[PDB]
């Protein structure tokens, strides 16, 4: 009954779901006791950027292994979350610990107004390494729209609007990416990131080498403002599926609804719609091609996935090396040779860029 209930709810709210990952989605964490240090010292040439991180510990693994996390808000996180619950009702649903993500929310949701209890973890989710909806939504995913830097997790679900990663820690990636005793692997890896101090390490050497930048001597920057496109893409949305959803109803006394998964995909076709791409060493010997996840993601915008010359493709997707699928490509015509970069930055700016500025050869 709460499900069904749910959905009648939100209709009545003019609203939608939304499933918001964590790491590199809407924040950045690491372990990197560098920036506690950092943090303490105005005069250092990374303080400014680190005025907003917050910190926690955690006590991790039968040990007890304690660990201080520096949590990095996304540039403008509390508006964004702000807005998008007027829009969406928020939860959250990530890979780390239930520990975790209650120490996260207490700092992006102190008073638990946008998300309150809708929180899921790795803990509760019911998978150690996928995402499901159905693990919220068991009958019906309609109105649910996922935001997450990773699409191999969803299944490339097409519900699903993956995000630019978020990496303002630089060097640090994802630290939530057989069993319990095995996770003894954890322990392992955040003790190996205390250790190491990546980011000492990359920060002395921008200092050690005698260029000319001065900035770019500094490590750590606020550049991204992949939450103010995100915003546009949800409203846009959010817009389209209560338009449809009146006159769906309405044709058909609530018999028939909208279905944001058929209208999300309707939005991407239009990136990358009439292009056949064709790569060249960027995908291992050992993968299927169209089942990978370059393809599954440029598929999802509409592009074709081709696999040889003989329909000849419209691009080219090069790893930058010299091999005979670029030379056949040039003896032939009309192919645009590009760098990976052409396609991950068009499909994550929702905007087929220019090929001019990704040439190789
Ligand atoms: F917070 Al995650 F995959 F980054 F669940
Ligand atoms: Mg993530």
């Amino acid at each position: 009954r709460l499900e069904s209930e749910n959905v009648k709810r939100l209709r009545q709210e003019k609203r939608l779901s939304l499933i918001v990952d964590l790491d590199q989605t809407i924040i950045h964490a690491t372990v990197d006791p560098t920036v506690g240090e950092w943090m303490s010292d105005p005069g250092n040439v990374n303080y400014d950027v680190l005025r907003d991180v917050r910190s926690f510990n955690l006590q991790e693994g039968p040990s007890g292994y304690t660990s201080c996390y520096y949590i990095k808000f996304r540039p403008g996180l509390a508006q964004f979350l702000q807005k998008i619950s007027e829009l969406y009702e928020l939860h959250i649903y990530t890979m780390g610990t239930k520990a975790y993500a209650k120490e996260v929310a207490k700092i992006i949701d102190p008073t638990g107004k946008l998300f309150q209890d809708r929180v899921l973890s790795r803990d509760d989710s019911g998978s150690l390494a996928q995402k499901s909806l159905r693990r919220l939504f068991p009958c019906d995913t309609s109105m649910v729209v996922v935001i997450d830097d990773r699409g191999d997790v969803w299944d490339w679900n097409p519900n699903l609007i993956k995000v630019v990663p978020y990496e303002f820690f630089v060097g640090i990636g994802d630290i939530n990416s057989a069993l319990e005793e095995q996770n003894k692997e954890r322990v392992t890896a955040l003790e190996l990131q205390k250790s190491e101090r990546p980011l000492a390490k990359q920060q002395n050497a921008l200092l050690e080498d005698e260029g000319k930048p001065t900035p770019s001597h500094t490590l750590l920057h606020n550049r991204d403002h992949e939450l103010e496109r995100l915003e546009k893409v949800l409203k846009d949305i959010h817009a389209v599926y209560y338009e449809e959803e009146n006159d769906i109803s309405s044709r058909s006394g609530n018999h028939k609804h909208a279905n944001v998964g058929l209208i999300i995909p309707k939005m991407k076709q239009k990136v990358l719609k009439g292009c056949r791409l064709l790569f060249s060493g960027v995908i291992p010997l050992g993968v299927d091609v169209l089942s990978s996840d370059i393809a599954k993601w440029a598929m999802s915008f509409g592009a074709e996935v081709v696999l040889d010359f003989s329909v000849p493709p419209t691009h080219l997707i090069a790893a930058k090396i010299r091999t005979e699928k670029v030379k056949k490509a040039v003896s032939m015509g009309n192919i645009k040779v590009v760098k990976l970069n052409w396609l991950t930055e068009s499909l994550s700016q929702w905007k087929r860029l220019p090929e001019s500025d990704y040439l190789l050869y």
